RNA sequence: GUUAAAACUCUUCUCAUGCUGGAUUCGAAAUUAGGUGCGCUUCGCGUUU
């Protein structure tokens, strides 16, 4: 399982953010921190290599990958950071 | 057939707080409820000395 590279570069997907922790009583920031994110709509690649193939292979990475879909992908998934969609294409390659 | 293989930098944390689309400027300037139509028609200051 290859690392889902991106397409694009550094200074077009990635931004500094700020991120709080907000007191209940007060209602004002206690805490503040800069996280870096990518945006939304940034086309990452990756590629998947099963040797040996099994008939329940390519479906259980299609499941996964709904899975993941809902879920998340990398870090800080309850708050709603890394919902994604998973589009997908498939090839045996037999002879070179 | 790689000192391999196996192991997700993961979890926790709201860009929030403070700030009123406010200030100035008159629906008023022009236009006569005017024009037409007769309080008229009928009845003697009698009678009585």
């Amino acid at each position: 399982v290859d690392f889902l590279i991106s397409n694009d570069t550094k200074e077009q997907i990635v931004r500094e953010s700020t991120h709080l922790r907000i007191e209940r009583q007060t209602k004002s920031a206690s805490d503040t921190f800069k996280g870096e994110e990518v945006i939304e709509g940034a086309t990452f690649t990756a590629t998947i290599t099963i040797s040996n193939p099994q008939e329940k292979d390519l479906s259980l990475i299609q499941s996964a990958l709904k899975f993941i879909e809902e879920n998340g992908i990398g870090g800080w998934l309850n708050k709603g950071y890394g919902r994604v969609s998973f589009e997908v294409k498939s090839e045996d390659v037999a002879t070179d």
